[PDB]
Parts: C-alpha cells; structure tokens; sequence
C-alpha cells in the first residue's frame, strides 16, 4: 500500500536511490520545477522527509469537475455565445491563427466528435502520472471535458453547435477520470504538459519566448473547469511556470457558494471565472470573488459520443472566458505578428489580455469589480475592438 506525495527537492542532494531505498519509486519527474511525484509506503514517509534534498513532502489532493448535466440536427448557436458577443467577431478571426492553441485540462475528449475533430490537434493525459498519447488514453470517459471544449471550439458548420472561437486549434489534456475526479500530481503533470506541448520541450529555440511564438507548440490559453480546496505549494510552482511562459490561464470559480474561489481559480496568476444565467443574474452556485463572469446555466455543447448535451456550472462559463481570451491572441497576433502580455487581476488598460477583459466586460450589478460578477461579463466583441485599438 504505497501512497502519492509529491516532493520538492534540491537537485544537487536528492537521491532517488535512496527513495528506491526504502520501498518507493519515482513517478513522474517535473521538467519545469524541482520536483518529483513519488509513490512510498505511508509509513515511510517519516523517513522520506528527513532525506538529504528534500525540501518539503506535500501529499496529493483532489479536484473535481465543475460541470454537471442538467435536468435540431441543423447547427443551434448557444445563448451562451450570443451572450458573451462572439459571432460578431468571427468576420476578424475565428481564432484559426496557426501559432494560437488552447489546452483543456479536464476528463479528456471525444476526439472524433464530427463538430469538433478537426479543431483537435493534440489529444494527451496525465492520468496516475503518466504521460500518455495514446488515443485511448485521451479519450473521454465522462463527458465534461468534451462539452467545455465545445463551448471553446465547436465548428461553426451545418451541424450541432459553434464554439467561442470555433476555429481555434485545441490541446486535450486529460487530467480527470470517468467521475470527473482528479489528483492534484495528474493535474500539474498536465498544465506541464501544456507548457512543453507535443515536442517535449518548452521552448525549443531557446530565445525565450514560449506562448507566441511559432517556432514553439506551447499553448495560449491553460483552462481548468476544475478546482479544489487545497493550495498546494508544487502545483503553484507549475502556475507560475505557465504564466511566466505567457500563458493566460482561467479557471472555474466552484459552485459552493462559497465566499471565495477555489484552487486554482484563486491564485493571482489565474481568472477565476463565476457563472451568469439568462437572465444576467449570478447562479447561487456561483463561487463569489471571482475575476470576470461568462454564462453557466442551461449550456448546450457537444458531449459523447457524437452527440450533445446541457450542463450547468462554473466549468461552463470557463470556456467562454477561454475562448475569449483565445480570440483576443489570435485577433492580435493576426494583426500585430505578436501576443499581447497576459496582464493581472488588477490591471485595467488595453494592453494585456486581462486588462482588456477586466474594461470591456460587461459591468452589472454594483459599479466596477464586484464579489458577484467580478469584472462583469465577458465581451468577445468589444474585447477584440480594445485588442486592436
Ligand atoms: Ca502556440
Ligand atoms: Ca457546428
Ligand atoms: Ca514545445
Ligand atoms: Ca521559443
Ligand atoms: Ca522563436
Ligand atoms: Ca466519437
Ligand atoms: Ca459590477
């Protein structure tokens, strides 16, 4: 009975021997940050602790999915992209600019979906800490995973529904299983994964320019319909990887209720994002505090297998958020050869991506930020006439 801790370690001390030592072995280790997911017998975890190189032992939590079911063959257009003003922006981009990819960590994808395959250019998972390409492996088995991507990037077409950014590339990183549960390892191991895409390396060049730059194949835009309770000191590390990278990352707020976002919407480098209805109020679920706001009630997206599907949650008004964002880069890179930079929570000019969603964004309830709708409600069109102003 081996368990999963995930050290943080001094390359020059550690010895994985000495972990081999005493009935553990090595993962998964972090390219990108000092670290190493480890599976040890518990009761040798005193000893692990006391290993030259080891700097702390943290124990691996759990995430879930934010989404959940709720209770025409021809193409339907989603209220939900109508709300947040997309359409309107496709005659500028439909986010097919070659050098711009979204990554999705969820449950994995429907690959083969008829309105989504041909937007699907990386399928992997990091499910039990493995890295995987296999296609079986990335596969969706719960359907969450394949229904966010839908509201990013389903084919504007004659067919089912139409994404955000219906030509945007995307990366499928599975990082939950069939129950929507996930390992926080599983899911650093993903947002890595995003980070050094299919190539293996982060920036191969070696100019220091990862998100942006055409040589690479990192993603833009890492969004996580997911969240937990714990802060985690290993899976910051990784955040702050990807955000130093260029990397916009977003992330559903939760559903509790709560006063607060959960992990990893709450971090600073991270857009938590809370769910409207249809009638621009915000859902109870919705976890308050959040950075902007995008519709998560009542969503119709593409779901297994080649079919469709309602569900309801943050992890529904995430990809909004995602695929604004993913228009934003595109539009801009189209326009300027270049990304703009991804900005902070504070920021409120035009010339990050998250200061042109924090000023464009629809302003309900109280003037300015509020704990409700954040920002406000995300405004692809108008986002897009700040990007290129
Ligand atoms: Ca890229
Ligand atoms: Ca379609
Ligand atoms: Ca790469
Ligand atoms: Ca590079
Ligand atoms: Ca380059
Ligand atoms: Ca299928
Ligand atoms: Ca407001």
């Amino acid at each position: 009975n081996t368990i999963r801790v995930i050290v943080s370690v001094d390359k020059a001390k550690f010895n994985p021997h000495e972990v081999l030592g005493i009935g553990g072995h090595i993962v998964y280790q972090f390219k990108l940050i000092p670290a190493v997911v480890v599976d040890v017998p518990a009761n040798a975890v005193g000893k692990l602790k006391k290993m030259p190189g080891v700097e702390k032992v943290e124990f691996d939590h759990q995430a879930v999915l934010l989404g959940k079911p709720s209770w025409q063959p021809a193409q339907t257009i989603p209220w939900g992209i109508e709300r947040v003003k997309a359409p309107s922006v496709w005659s500028i981009t439909d986010g097919s600019v070659s050098v711009i990819q979204v990554a999705v960590l969820d449950t994995g994808v429907d690959y083969d979906h008829p309105d989504l395959a041909a937007n699907i250019a990386w399928c992997v998972s990091t499910l039990r800490g493995k890295v995987s390409t296999k296609l079986r492996d990335c596969a969706d088995q719960n359907g969450h995973g394949t229904h966010v991507i839908g509201t990013i990037a389903a084919l504007n077409n004659d067919i089912g529904v139409v994404g955000v950014a219906p030509g945007v590339q995307i990366y499928s990183v599975r990082v939950l299983d069939a129950r929507g549960s996930g390992s926080y390892s599983d899911i650093a191991i993903g947002i890595e994964q995003a980070i050094l895409g299919p190539d293996g390396v982060a920036d191969k060049d070696g100019d220091g320019i990862i998100a942006g730059d055409p040589d690479d194949d990192a993603a833009e835009v890492i969004s996580m319909s997911l969240g937990g309770p714990a802060d985690d000191s290993y899976l910051y590390d990784m955040i702050i990887q990807a955000y130093n990278a260029g990397i916009v990352i977003v992330a559903a707020s939760g559903n509790e209720g709560a006063p607060s976002p959960s992990y990893p919407a709450a971090y600073p480098e991270v857009i938590a994002v809370g769910a409207i209805d249809s009638n621009d109020n915000i859902a109870s679920f919705s976890n308050r505090q959040p950075e902007v706001s995008a519709p998560g009630v009542d969503i119709l997206s593409t779901y297994p297998d080649d079919s469709y599907e309602t569900l309801m949650g943050t992890a529904m008004a995430t990809p909004h958020v995602s695929g604004v964002v993913a228009l934003i880069q595109a539009a801009y890179y189209q326009k300027y050869g270049k990304i703009l930079p991804v900005g902070t929570f504070d920021d409120i000019s035009k010339n990050t991506v998250r200061g042109i969603l924090h000023i464009t964004a629809d302003d309900l309830g109280p003037t300015g930020w509020d704990a409700d709708y954040g920002y406000g409600v995300v405004r692809a069109a108008l986002a897009v006439q700040a990007a290129l102003g």
